DNA sequence: TAGCCGCCAGC
DNA sequence: GCTGGCGGCTA
C-alpha cells in the first residue's frame, strides 16, 4: 500500500510530509521511517495537530 | 540516505 | 486552489 505523506525512497524506504496551508502551502517534513504504515502513523498525527480534530488519515482510530 | 527543491498532476 | 505525490537532485 501507499499513504498520505507517505513517499518511497528508491533503496526501499518512507519518507513523511505534510502540506500546511496556515503557512501559505509550506512542506513540513515529518522524517523518514522503516515501515509505511511509521511514515504514514506520522502524516496522521501531522495532519491532526494542523486541523486540530476532523482529518483525513492512514489509521483512523476512530473506526 | 534523507531532505529539500521545485514541479507536476491530481483532487 | 490546494495537497499529495513525483521525481530528481543535492546536501
Amino acid at each position: 500500500k501507499h499513504y498520505r505523506g507517505v513517499r518511497q525512497r528508491p533503496w526501499g524506504k518512507f519518507a513523511a510530509e505534510i502540506r500546511d496551508p496556515a503557512k501559505n502551502g509550506a512542506r513540513v517534513w515529518l522524517g523518514t521511517f522503516e515501515t509505511a504504515e511509521d511514515a504514514a502513523l506520522a502524516y496522521d498525527r501531522a495532519a491532526f495537530r494542523m486541523r486540530g480534530s476532523r482529518a483525513l488519515l492512514n489509521f483512523p482510530l476512530r473506526v
